RNA sequence: AAGGGGACCAGCCUAAACCGUCCGGCUUGUCCGGGCGGGGUCGUGGGGCCCUCGGACCGAAUCCCCAGCCUAGCCGAAG
């Protein structure tokens, strides 16, 4: 059963990452303890969109940073 | 059972794409979701979206009116 992890998890996987595990573990451990959610399509969009936002504001930093580089140095 | 002879006869509304708006969630938006509206309904495949061109006839199974009918009756030839 595919699920997206909410936390860095011992020898299962990384925060934000999508993994495959036996149904009961998802249903009766992970999901209730809030360490993950169903890797559904509906909130696969949510993941994919935040990935976009974190990539948006980060390289946006390197943009305004590099622009202040050019002002200075000269 | 198909087929043939007949009775009767009538076909429609949605879901999804996409678009709009209200609402709440927390993981703040090109977000996910739930309402309502618009769009759409097909098998010669159909629909959405994007370009070019084209710009009144139909019509209910709903509603209203009326005939007709039902729920009392009446006229009715000639010892
Ligand atoms: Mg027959
Ligand atoms: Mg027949
Ligand atoms: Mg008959
Ligand atoms: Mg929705
Ligand atoms: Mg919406
Ligand atoms: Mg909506
Ligand atoms: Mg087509
Ligand atoms: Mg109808
Ligand atoms: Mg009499
Ligand atoms: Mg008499």
């Amino acid at each position: 059963m595919k699920v997206i992890l909410l936390e860095p998890l011992e020898n299962l996987g990384d925060v934000g990452q999508v993994v495959d595990v036996k149904p009961g573990y998802a249903r009766n451990y992970l999901l209730p303890r809030g360490l993950a959610v169903l890797a559904t399509e509906s909130n696969l969009k949510a993941l994919e969109a935040r990935i976009r936002a974190q990539a948006k504001r980060l390289a946006e930093r390197k943009a305004e940073a590099e622009r202040l580089k050019e002002i200075l140095e000269n």
